[PDB]
């Protein structure tokens, strides 16, 4: 489980090294998820050798730009229909209504 | 010998990750070593096996 009261987990991240658990799947929110793959990538466990898979539905928001070079193998699922071409166009209206946060 | 058009040190850090070279000893200056150390760090070229 996730520390509470705070998202800074690298005491959990380095007893998952410690324990050489390289498999991991991780039951969170995709803002936590990013903080999560964040922490552990400065955590050093973000290679090859891991393999993650997200159990949340926003792992297309992910920024995956410093993390695919890595040679990690994230693995997630997606139930937005973004491969049509209807829901792209709702997508980015959406996206130019929004103009906030 | 890291690339010269620029400090894009990817293919040398990816051929260097396939060659399995973890002790690796680094001739430059430290703003290019700072570089370099990020452009490792998004190959997870800096993990307990490299030095």
């Amino acid at each position: 489980q996730l520390p509470a009261d705070t998202k800074d987990a690298k005491p959990l991240l380095k007893e998952m090294k410690r324990g050489k658990e390289f498999h991991v799947i991780f039951d969170c929110s995709h803002e936590m998820a990013a903080g999560i793959l964040k922490q552990a990538l400065a955590m050093g466990m973000m290679t090859e050798y891991y393999h993650y898979i997200f159990t949340t539905l926003d792992l297309f928001a992910l920024d995956v730009e410093p993390y695919r070079y890595s040679g990690v193998n994230m693995t997630g699922f997606r139930i937005l229909n973004t491969e049509n071409t209807q829901v792209s166009s709702i997508i980015e209206k959406w996206s130019m209504e929004r103009l906030q946060a």
